[PDB]
């Protein structure tokens, strides 16, 4: 019913980010116009407020970016990977509890 | 970040919808490096137009309740505007040729 302000990642700025910055973020790879998806985006929009500049949070649309999609041999949506320092640190799929992205994000930040 | 007028809410009403103007507008947000990337091309491009063509941005997180009538799916994005009509959008990383040739259509 509404709208989605999470910054979008084409495969360049996707690489970019999680390779050439090694960024602290997690990237939900998801379509338009999934139910799902549509639960999950409002639960990463409040979570980034509160981790502001130490943690990215951003969106892929496989639809658009289906090479990056098919890198991550991802076979469903919604998923979010997580990565820091260049390296693909974790995976959760679905509709994820806050909870369980606040803790991958923790164990993230720690390594 | 530049040339790129700010417009709140009740601006980009008066300018689009009461005024009819010819503009683009990019709707961003902050600490965001796909809308860095986007905003150098629009303020290059400005260059090449008359003030009758605007060139502005409005920021997701002041202008909420404007950015959740077009129920967008991420930031950036630019939506067209003329005569009171919506043209049309393009979303996340732009090259310029696609901005000029939009800007062409809007325009004829």
């Amino acid at each position: 019913s509404n709208a989605m302000s999470l910054e979008k990642l084409d495969t360049n700025t996707f690489e970019q980010l999680i390779y050439d910055e090694g960024k602290a973020c997690l990237v939900m790879f998801s379509r338009k116009n999934c139910h799902v998806c549509q639960k999950v985006t409002p639960v990463l929009e409040e979570l980034r407020l509160n981790y502001e500049e130490s943690f990215g949070f951003y969106y892929v649309d496989v639809e658009e970016e289906k090479t990056l999609f098919q890198r991550f041999s991802l076979k469903g949506v919604p998923q979010i990977l997580y990565f820091k320092d260049g390296e693909y640190k974790g995976k959760m799929a679905g509709d994820v509890e806050d909870d369980e992205v606040e803790q991958m994000i923790a164990d993230v930040l720690e390594d």
